[PDB]
């Protein structure tokens, strides 16, 4: 039944990575790339506007590679959704759509805003195998 | 990132009118059809799961039409879904997934679910006048 | 940016069919299904809702025919009958006229096109 | 029965936010963010084709931002929907379909790109 | 990449489900939604188009309408979704541009058709 | 039945136009999106990505534009589609999804991505 976009879920991954890796000094995207199976000019695109937002930070050098730009738990899923996917919409609302349908979908939004934004990064990364 | 087709929401509107009518006879397609700006030959398919179901009652005659099968409060968003559109609990996933990657998605799945099964038909007909 | 499914495109497909062999005797979905390289049994899933609407006939012994003349059924008339509505748009709460307006005359170009396009009309295409 | 891109709306958003703006000086992603409750650093995803293909200029300075890089009436829905998701195909053609519903889509997508380049954003701009 | 719809993947479960259970008489809808946490009344749905096509037999339950190595997933994919090789295209497509995507199209048509119930039944749990 | 994203479409478009231009100098993104009836500017936002990769270089200058960063029979279509649009997943698998169907989609999986390796831009330009 639930969906997850490509630029959500690799977002999200790089983010954990992170929160996993937290005073560990940076992490290069590459290795996240290797970890995870996929291209790291793939993963590039999405990092890029999470540096932006200084949601992480580019470390240079032979030993560089990224940081969170604040700590794991002053950082959550719904800032990461925001900044790589924009507005948070489960259900679209269509024009002349019932009132009690149209409830119903703010009910389903409000409930996956309020997921986003109580789950931290640091929540996330205490998940271990 | 939920994926309720047109089946789903007209077949919610099929269920809303009625609960809205619950105890003033029988409702025909045709008048639900009409009031809502859809073909009753596209709503017709809808209906059968629903009749199948025991959702809905089909009575008989020149007055005949729809009832619902049980009380609004006894019928939820949820119970309508599972039926024109499959289970609402599969999420896409990676194969040797790890919790902490995830964990989100488990938590959005679990909160949709909750929505969808404590809002009752009797809830959805009191969003409107 | 329009969702018509495979459905609505075989749905077409079967009307067009008929359209073509207009006053040529009824039509099995047999034949329309070895004509287009598909599923007798996919398209049987089309035609009851078809029948149903009086957009088809079913004769007896036998097959298909339209229920109506060709000029008279538009590629919009079967679309919501297999399809659902075509006018509904997604929007935001509380909406700015300027902000929507781009995406009402889009939807009010699609729908003109559906309702005014004949099956008379698709009937001339062949090939 | 008609879906509508988040790039597609959004960089519409910001383009509609720039000819409300128009002659009234630079306005900051960070403000068009604001009123549209949006996070800036997802704007800035979409700004950045919008600028490369001069429909919008970038000032610097204490007071910069985004302006407009034609006059509203020179800049149509088009333009913008072209650099950001690319050709307008309202319904995809699929292979060996038969001619009939090849027209079909054909006749869709010309009355979509009719309103698309016919439809500026000083029209949009005046819708209250 | 590909249309399969809930309609497909649970239509696959009905006939994984009687391919093992084939020889071990009828099998109902309603434990075949049991089995695998859905509403029979979904189900209830797919089982038509089957039937037409001869890939089901209704006894209270089903069986397979052939032995489980005469089966494919294309069989059952086409009777549910519709046809497998189209593609989109663009108009007046150069042979280059759209090859790959005929070879993609050609490999899972390959995989979908080599692919038999008998094969399928062999995976557990 | 398959369908083909807009990103992977124009991405592989820019790949083959420069693979049949090898060895003919640079070609400027405007000259491709000239060919393919396409803004230059949406076709920006895909070489990027693969520039990044050392897919593509760009040759600075009046007569400058795009190369190949390689021959093109050392490039795959799949070493394209992996960096502009991740991971190769024809099906998405489900949770609590059958293992009789999880191995369906991994067998799909695994002959898109025999696919997807095996052919060069050489291949593709060869037609
Ligand atoms: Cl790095
Ligand atoms: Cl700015
Ligand atoms: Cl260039």
């Amino acid at each position: 039944m639930l969906k997850i976009s490509t630029k959500g879920r690799y977002g999200l991954t790089i983010m954990i990575e992170l929160a996993k890796k937290h005073g560990e000094g940076p992490t290069s995207l590459k290795s996240i790339a290797q970890t995870n199976n996929l291209s790291e000019h793939y993963l590039e695109q999405l990092v890029s506007p999470l540096r932006n937002a200084g949601l992480v930070k580019s470390i240079r050098g032979a030993y560089g590679g990224y940081v969170l730009g604040s700590e794991p738990d002053a950082i959550t899923a719904g800032d990461i959704i925001r900044v790589l996917e924009g507005p948070i919409s489960p259900v679209e609302v269509l024009e002349d759509e019932e009132p009690a349908k149209r409830e119903l979908w703010i009910r389903i939004r409000d409930a996956v805003k309020e997921v986003l934004d109580s789950t931290t990064l640091e929540d996330l990364a205490s998940y271990t195998d």
